[PDB]
């Protein structure tokens, strides 16, 4: 027997107006992890129930606009990659890049700027191959990226990340 | 915190070949309960875990033909129904009847005999408003769907699946 | 304010295999009226509600094989036709016809004859123009859906259902 | 001003069983003209009418199979073709041929003989350019032909034609 | 025999413009309950027809932007959630919030500020089992909350309410 | 026998930019009867053609907007609805409505504002029951009818109307 | 034997704001003919082939907006008819209309100004029963006519029109 | 400037019924190639209109079964390949195989026995880069369209259509 | 740089009449699991070429009927499931059950008796974290879980093509 | 054995306001040719690996506007074509045209330069015939993609990316 809690949390992102070199494309990037403990605030604590191990089955992560941005005003595309292990944390791009870092990588989805994304992933922390972890809640789960071309003004979004973890007793 | 809990059934299900009036059109009907008990045999009681009550959230019914019954042979159509109360229980008629039982009640939807259906449902057992049973109390009976027939020419057989999605709270 | 009462009541239908001049493509055709006190048999008269008057907002009429028959045996296409006034009654025809009654008629749909049809249809009885009728009163004609069909090499029943969507208002 | 007037007629269609040649692919064909004399038995005329001309807008065949021949049993494919002169006569086929006979044609379509076939034409007769013809009523015009791979067995067909004929005065 | 009856109410509602910790994303959320009196004018009233019960069968909330703004304008997403108690009073936010509130409930549907909502709901008052109510009309139903993040600029909608609501003898 | 006759005319409609209790929601409403002689300004009547009778079988209203008006702005959302009755004439609104008069009617269907709508109908004027009216006056007997509401804009919007009339004569 | 060319040119044409009875609803209209030597400027002659007779199939007309019009800006409907014959040429009105011209004909088919228009038609020049013309390349075809309200600002477009040709030995 | 001919011809072909290790799966395969002059029988020379080379842009094959073979009976999956070279010739086959022949092929697709397929393919003969071809020219073999199956319980009879879309150029 | 090899194999499988109480419902089912080996006889050993290691990124299943059976002839449904660990190898039941043993399993999909099912997984053996696992083969033997198959026992024999497809990453 | 390796790189693309003959319609045209050496870099690197050729199996173009345009801003549509020799070198016109360049061309389609466009491609270089390339080298250059537009009124600015399927064999 399985037992699935949801949880969710927000935040907001910015993609800063292009200052350096305007006028020629560039890309940068970034990433998001996972942990269970991110989620647990405004949530009862796990530990008090008779469950022995968790699992993060699946995790989504919605950035959309906001900001009053218009949806129709072209700002290119850049990529999402689903990435599953520590190098993942290179991808916090200190300086910009010609090309985009992550359009070679396996899976690589497109998404444009001005439209946001939506994805789900199967983030990875006996428990490297099942991903079932003892309860232990602070094991962080990698990972999503995304890339975007620097666009001409700033743009605002607000994200939704929403973890799918799995209890076992 | 709410944790979800899917469980499932299955069981064998027949319409008998028309036996009476032959020739003539006559209906009959059944219908289906839902309890946590129903479910829980493969699977350890839930209070074991530190649950406080638990709620029946969702439940599906799946009734699909087998025993080499032809999807394309038509055997005319029924009607699915929810019935959230005890009244339900008066569908199964020992005596046929000249009428579809169900096709007069709220929310009544057609169903093709010889095709089966599926249907999503809200069985219902402070807890008569919300639902929450405390965790005697896992064999609180839920109501209901129930289904309707014409009586067939030749008897079907099918393969039935019950779902529960099941909340527990913390 | 309107109120809405939907009615529904099934039986069955026949079409007979063609006995004469076996070979060749003959038409025949029926049709359903409908009157409310079709409907009432297990509901009592709205007149005990304060109601005035009622209105035969919307009819459907769904007829669909039955007996075993197969869906993908061709057995040919009529038509169906809304006829509102009370020349449909020459359509429940005694004699075989050369050609189809009903595809000249306005509206005509063509239906299968192995796959039945449904059709939806405002059928028609200050009373002459909007319908709304005194509630004897529950006993006006309201016509009215006709079914041809080209007649088949075997005997094909069907089952039908009617509904009524009847208004009243206060 | 235009005002139109739709017509409809029926009538059986039969495909005979390959007798000839038995184990091996041959083709057969006929074919449909239409005048507004042949749908106007059962109709007031509308020679009755101030109408000074009529036109053949549109017309429709549709051959359903019947008899209780199974949609499901396969029966292979012909084609349908709109031909607009006298020459459509020659193929109410009087030998077997060893290929399709309308599949070179231009616009052929595909029509699998287990099914049966709807297709929509402008069939053809200043007359000569436009289609108004004076009130007349026999003029012939032409034409849709269809062909079929001989089966194995008999089939038989419901077939409906319809006209969509405009008047004007 | 049930008997069916439609009725339907509109209103303004706003989102006003953020005006605190201008620059970071901060939520609110309002709710609406549902009682058949809200609907109800003396005439015509099913007070007077001989009805024993009535109940809620179904209630829809459509909330549509107008005042000019632009759909293709972006300003995030809130969510919907069918709440049905008292509780949903405490979402009618004094103070904002810096997680959605109604993200974490069971049910949440995302709902685009630039876009409105539509939503169907079953609103609750063995009364407490059915919904029937003896006629009475004042019995409130619950209930549908709706939160969102702040927007830069004021937005207006027109919400629609409708109840469909069953009567017996 | 039914011929069938497809009649059109276009005609402006504008709904004004609100002026009376200005950030408040309120409601207007108008609507649109339907006469053969409506249509006929550039045909002959029907009678020298041997016709006896004729029928409105259906109209068709599509109202679109144009002077730029921006499809993706939001001016919220009215109704329409078929009344087949001199009751329709009340809903040329004198005065403002805070609630939609149309929405509680049979049939009542959204349509929202910066969008416009189409819609399809079957007006009313032997001939209560069937429809068929004399040919000779008969071709003015009015038919009813679609109304359509919207609440107030905040600025003044310009539509372009198109009417469709399909009319059967039958021999 | 039916041998087929394709052919295609492209213009630029301009609704014009209104001038006349302005804030009134007002139609003007033109017109399209097509004849082969329209479309033979970059292309080898056919008649250096052995080609008896040619034959315009198929004919195809699309008009899309362009210098930064907004698709999103409404400016109403008006219609495209295929008239096929000369007299379609009245149709680009000296005086503006009232009503639009186009609407009451046959087989009218509504565009929206701000979109533009795609649309297929065969325009007509035992030639005039079958369209076959001897190799006559100048042979006037019609025809499509579009009409439009007149528009609060200038409206460019570019204008694709593409020919079917038929040729038989 | 490019003009356009469309040619097609047709012919029958069997998938005999499995008569070796009866009960056991078993694939063969065939295949198809084009040539300009197999379809030109029904037409006059190009070149006797002035057009100098030729070029196959575009070939279809459909087949399709026939002799009352039932669609809805399962008969298994074999594979589709576009073969641009004589290769294409060594499936035969001769012998018998364990394995799908074709499911290892580039762009290989799946199709069913018992429906047949359709499939689009560029076949191939300076004119071996841009398939060009002088007006014996119109002898030159285009490869190519191999099709494999697994054996089936009884014999199969199709019609396949070719189609051939041939540019001529001035 | 991630190099892609699809790789493909079929076989018959069976599903017998039921003989055990019989005119009752009663469930079976079966799996398979996934080695590189299994699938590279006629392919040179990717070692060969200079790589160093292999990753099974995806697989597929599609087991289709044969034998003349009639997809519109219902037999009921079973499920399919994935399993990635030893546990899949109990799923080749030597005795009959009366639940179906893989509906409760997390993400078990069902699937009609008479038509079959297609479905894609990614089976499982730092190899243990990210799949990659070395050549040299050892290497290319190591088991990968896993897809099981659930079935209500039918009233006659069904026969069934039976297609697995690899896509295996080197780098 | 065919092993794959999918590549891209991408770049900005420009279409400058038209300055010439301003109000009347121009077009203008460019192109985009495929060679393996341009998507690699010196680590990882196929010549590395023990294959004895490669050929470029499929190619895309995705060009899609930036700097802040509308897409729901008109400006007329060009077109795409699919050029596979060095006459394509023609098509970056340095002299504007009345006529579109590329609408005659087999296989053109129509692209709307506020909107961009998504082409795929089968780029060409027995080598002639089938692509395969020994691993001149990865430097071969294949042909190839041109794109039309006509010369809007503001300049546009467009990301533009490449994608490579590449395979290679033993």
């Amino acid at each position: 027997r399985i037992y699935t809690l949801r949880l969710t949390r927000q935040f907001q992102f910015k993609i800063n107006k292009q200052t350096t070199s305007v006028g020629n494309l560039i890309f940068n990037a970034d990433y998001i992890t996972f942990a269970l403990d991110d989620f647990l605030q405004a949530v009862p604590n796990p530990h008090t129930l008779n469950f022995e191990d968790y699992r993060i089955k699946l995790a989504k992560m919605e950035m959309r606009p906001t900001g009053g941005h218009y949806t129709v005003q072209s700002d290119g595309f850049g990529h999402t990659a689903v990435i599953q292990d520590s190098r993942i944390t290179r991808f916090k791009t200190t300086a910009d890049q010609t090309q985009d870092p992550l359009a070679p990588f396996d899976g690589a989805k497109k998404w444009f700027v001005s439209r946001g994304f939506k994805r789900l992933l199967r983030p990875k922390p006996n428990s490297a191959r099942t991903g079932w972890i003892p309860l232990g809640t602070k094991v962080r789960h990698y990972g999503i990226a995304f890339s975007f071309p620097q666009p001409e003004q700033t743009i605002t979004y607000v994200t939704k990340l929403t973890l799918y973890v799995q209890f076992r007793q």
